[PDB]
């Protein structure tokens, strides 16, 4: 199987995506950190273009947050398995959320999926298909899936649904760490950096 | 929704734009500014060339006006949703607007959109596509479209149209500003600094 | 309307260009120039590749004639409109034209439109479509047309249209100024300064 | 007849991949290494940012452990073959295993696919299209084919061919080379490398 | 109208060419070299790649026979005129004319158009629509087409048309060089360091 | 028509490639080969990365084996021949056989084609597509073939081909060069050099 369902992992998310029209899907992120030989984003495959352009992006929320910067860091970024014929998100906050990770040494809850993009600002803003990805992530067996707030009234979950998976609503990138990453004293002074 | 529609915001701002034909969409920017350890501005996509130019112009009237060099301080441009076969405006002034917005920090009226192109030294240059964009802001409910002046006789907008929204003739940035940049103590200031 | 049709203004020269395969269209153009602190030329759209072969080209002959080094100043350089399916001259001459006015800061008259390939070495090169732009060149209701000499034997004008623009040509850049930039000092002391 | 079934060569291994949207094929890989007297990886074709990923995530896990760099070698990897409507899987571990097999001077065996994405801390990450990749290998007579172990229940044979291929899974890069390395002095102190 | 079809100019070269596979066009070029003040080759819209081939295949042989390196150099080279529906020869012995034409400055004589295809080691290769650009160089009054010696018997004229043109079959750059530049003494001294 | 078929000129390598699907087409390689005025690999095209592979490769087993070093040339590598959908071996043997040529200094026969992926050791791999290009190597009207050996059964040939050709197999470089080189004394003084 492409992905893992729980415990608790370095640089390792569950974001969730579209194929053809048809359909949501899991998808696997893992992120890698290691410092450049001045520094690049390594990704190959039919998402590479989403994932500079995410990491990318994101890079200035990165270092308002670690205080790494990227371009003294290599980011080594794949998709686990081959999806040609996906549309995955723009700005997307599993990417942005399996790099701080990895940054951080803060492993993430697998249980728990992602939908959105990301704000330069650091909010989440809305996504297509929100419908398709729970459902999606109802059949993968996850157990709850984050979304952005926007989306909301997106959420056509056609009962039964309704309490196989807990739908999280968020708006900063803050709430999606908050809810992911793996408790202990490491995530509590991450999350206190979380201001202006 | 997706693009917001209501309310006043930082280093966000409507950008008006085509899908080529007859064809609009509005195309948001949303800026954010950080000064730097000189600079660079960071953008992706197929408008990068020209969130760069937007902010390249606009330095020009920040260090010479307010005098604040933005040479000091990495910038991130970057367009909202997925937009595909678009022509963008030259140094187009949704970008320098919010770029104004993320570094003199303040927000902008979101009632608001706009298309125009922006000259080094201030002017609001006409732009293709000036109807087509404002039937855009009009099926997305919005309340004023800002407009290059030289573009008025490019509105010849029909029965279902007119008198929908408010067109704003502009000739320069800060008629820009003066319209949408929110108010209070800072814009003020801002805008003697100029004259 | 995307162009100025009479007066003078700086830096600012009305080109003219093809639309898909008959009709002519008038090409406007804008360049500004900011000492660098070497330096660029920033455009963007279509037609960059030409803004930057005519500026390459240009500032060669600056430097010969004048003293005005372009190596040290951004040239900014805009075509006032969006130009999808047209398609330029080569060294474009307006572009040529725009940035020895921006750089002199002598205004252009907008009465006259022009086209033409501008060498290194300083002639007016000939351009297809003739007939075509100044046809369009009439339609904006333009005073005059200046126009590579060599293009002489392609004007196709029904007797009534020429009554209705004059046609102009010219063999050297320096003829495109004396025919173009306002009257004055400035200009005459820069005419002077291309004494061959 | 486009890799070999039998026998070890210095830095051949047989990947496995698919073209089209089922089908797997062998893929089959050289690397090789001089010194570079800076370093680079030398690969044309559709696959060879994979190839250029594969080797740079092998770097680090090899310098780690092994003590050796790579910045001082060229790298040249080449899919022996031709492969169009072909994916790789990201950092494919064949050509990783390739590279180490070159580097350390140890013959690889070549009756045993194996496919696979290295990730850069030496995990064995799992992939797309098992089955025709388990299919296509037994179509071509390997004895063995290591799978990611991530990737077991994707496995779905027929039990005439449950016998005719041996399926070997791996979680970490240690292993393949243990399964797949020639015996003997060197194989035996690189592992010690790897504890 | 878009060439001289008599004298002699610096760099300034007619090819041939084909618009679509109907008919052959004269295809007039000049490159003209200013220093690098590291060193390329400037060129516009349609024929741009043709441009940019024919001139870093000649480069070779600019620095093998006689004088300077072209990465000391900008290579600006445009087709006067405009060039869509037309197809380009490769390795171009005319822009390769108009680039040793524009170093040396021995002007290059106009009645007579070239087509072929220039190795690196400087033999003329077969190319395409002869006939038609022959048609082409007869058409618009050349006086002389050179062509590349393995096409001798590719061309296939009517009576009338073969007294209407000399045809020269090259085999070798040196022959198309004995050809078209300007007799006088730097041509000499040009035209002696074509040895062995 | 635009390339050879008997004879032994230095420098040119009638190799095979498969215009896509399977259509057999006969690829002509020039090399060419001067000192830096370090160096350089000069090629056109889609084709120009195999070109400095096939370099590559080559150099390491020239330096090996005659001791002679050639970071110092500057390579010419040129494609002879106007199609698309081209498809070429890695370190292509043709590439690698016309540079050894070039430097050696040493004609080749014409009447021979090859295809092959050379790798650092200066085997013979074997590539894709062996039925399509002994094809257009007989339509070609060409001796002999050249192959990988490990390519030795993916041959076909319907009546209309079988015995058409002395097809030749191999696994090293020395023989596709003893294959090839014209005979005699510098053929000779570099052979031996592989094994010395």
């Amino acid at each position: 199987k492409l992905f893992i369902t729980e415990g608790y992992e370095v640089g390792r998310v569950n974001g969730l995506a579209v194929i053809g029209e048809s359909a949501g899907i899991v998808l696997p992120i893992i992120a890698e950190v290691t410092p450049s030989m001045e520094g690049r984003v390594i990704a190959t495959g039919r998402l590479q273009e989403i994932a500079r352009e995410a990491v990318m992006n994101v890079s200035a929320i990165i270092k308002k947050y670690t205080g790494r910067d990227i371009s003294n860091m290599d980011v080594h970024i794949q998709f686990v398995g081959t999806y040609e014929g996906v549309e995955g998100d723009s700005a997307s906050i599993s990417i942005a959320t399996a790099v701080i990770s990895a940054i951080e040494g803060i492993p993430v809850d697998q249980s728990v999926a992602m939908t959105g993009s990301l704000s330069v600002k650091g909010e989440v803003l809305p996504v297509g298909g929100v419908t398709q990805k729970i459902e999606a992530a109802i059949q993968a067996g996850l157990k709850k899936v984050i979304i952005p707030k926007d989306n909301i009234d997106d959420v056509l979950l056609d009962a039964e649904h309704e309490g196989k998976i807990e739908v999280i609503p968020v708006s900063r990138i803050n709430e999606v760490l908050e809810h992911v990453l793996e408790d202990g004293k490491k995530k509590n002074r991450l999350m206190s950096k979380f201001k202006e």
